[PDB]
């Protein structure tokens, strides 16, 4: 409680660094968006700001920004890859209409690897052309849909191409977004009328990846929820309604970042990401729908609720994607049992000793 508030103080972002970093990111992004708009296929490219910075849960420093370069793909037809629920082949519906993505077709399917390749190429060539800022592209990460840029050796910007569909969400999402008792049935209905995105993250296929597959992304919905997260419409807008939901997410993120850092002899914890903790945190919100279950005075207890649910996810090897219930982020296919048992032991130790990892 006293300890957790002291940790939260240290995790706060500098107003000075937010102001500079935001301008540096704007300059790079605005410029890249302007170049992609010239290309016939990337004509309708649009910016969506996503991830922890724009959700106000980024911790320690504003040094990693996530952005979606969304592109409306009309008359899209999806084909679920090997019952994965989250990965799809992208096809096109019937009509003699001109297709701006004919270029990247590998038969009747829109290639994710080929479209990401060109997207990355246009960014690579533009980043080393016009100056006033020094921007370097980091090595392509296998599978990952992100094209990572580093601005003046300090701030990372993950840019993902995102196919935008204004059609009803895929059938795999029908039982997801279980926010009815928390944010309301009206809000769930309104959110599901919004577009959904496909990013070029490929499905794990043994040792490699199925390079034509795209994955569902709901980053825009996650942001909306985190920035309008209470049962009360006035949650965190006044001094009487200051909940500890975001503080609990920041503490879970820091717990995982700190354990990953200290066990930097690597491999054990490499597969665990902040998205696992974000997903587990949304499930704890569904489980504790009342703002009275996130009182600032109960910070210790609420954080423990988050820690025990995450420990349950690890032990049960179950962590459902919050939007795609049958997509298990903690399946043995994705994370071996050994790694989950290893993380369980470290989190149990931390929980039993009042989190020495948070000591200064
Ligand atoms: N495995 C995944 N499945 C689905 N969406 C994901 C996944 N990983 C990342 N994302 C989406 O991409 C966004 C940006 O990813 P990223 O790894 O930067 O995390 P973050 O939420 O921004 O937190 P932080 O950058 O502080 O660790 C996430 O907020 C989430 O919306
Ligand atoms: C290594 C690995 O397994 C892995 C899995 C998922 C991702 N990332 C996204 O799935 C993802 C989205 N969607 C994004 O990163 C977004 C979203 N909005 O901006 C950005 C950038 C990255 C890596
Ligand atoms: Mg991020
Ligand atoms: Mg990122
Ligand atoms: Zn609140």
């Amino acid at each position: 409680a006293s300890k957790l508030r002291a940790v939260l103080e240290k995790l706060k972002l500098s107003r000075d660094d937010i102001s500079t970093a935001a301008g540096m990111v704007k300059g790079v992004v605005d410029h890249l968006l302007l170049r992609l708009k010239c290309d016939s296929a990337f004509r309708g490219v649009g910016l969506l700001n996503t991830g922890s910075y724009y959700e106000h849960v980024k911790i320690s420093a504003p040094n990693e920004f996530d952005v979606m370069f969304k592109l409306e793909v009309p008359r899209i037809q999806l084909e679920e890859y090997s019952n994965t629920r989250a990965y799809y082949f992208v096809k096109f519906k019937r009509n003699p209409k001109e297709n701006p993505l004919s270029q990247f077709l590998e038969g009747e399917i829109l290639s994710a690897s080929k479209m990401l390749s060109k997207f990355r190429k246009i960014i690579k060539e533009e980043i080393n052309d016009i100056k006033d800022t020094d921007v370097i592209m980091k090595r392509k990460r296998g599978g990952s849909p992100a094209v990572t840029l580093l601005i003046s050796e300090k701030i990372s910007v993950d840019i993902t191409l995102a196919l935008e569909s204004k059609s009803s969400w895929p059938a795999s999402t029908q039982e997801g977004l279980r926010i009815q008792n928390w944010l309301s049935a009206k809000v769930r209905k309104q959110l599901r009328l919004k577009p959904f995105y496909l990013v070029p993250k490929h499905a794990k296929e043994g040792n490699g990846f199925q390079e034509e597959t795209w994955r569902l992304s709901f980053s825009h919905i996650e942001k909306e929820i985190l920035n309008n997260h209470g049962k009360s419409k006035t949650c965190c807008e006044n001094k009487e309604e200051k909940c500890c939901r975001k503080d609990c997410l920041k503490l879970m993120k820091y717990l995982l970042e700190q354990l990953k850092e200290r066990f930097k002899d690597k491999k054990h914890l490499d597969k665990f990401s902040s998205y696992h903790v974000k997903t587990a945190f949304f499930h704890v919100c569904t489980q504790n729908p009342q703002d009275s279950q996130w009182d600032r005075k109960d910070l210790g207890l609420c954080f423990d609720n988050c820690v025990t649910y995450f420990l349950q996810c690890l032990r049960t090897e179950k962590l459902e994607n919050y939007f795609i219930p049958e997509f298990n982020l903690f399946s043995s296919n994705l994370i071996d049992k050994r790694s989950k048992e290893f993380l369980t032991k470290q989190i149990e130790y931390e929980r039993n000793n009042e989190f020495p990892v948070f000591d200064e």
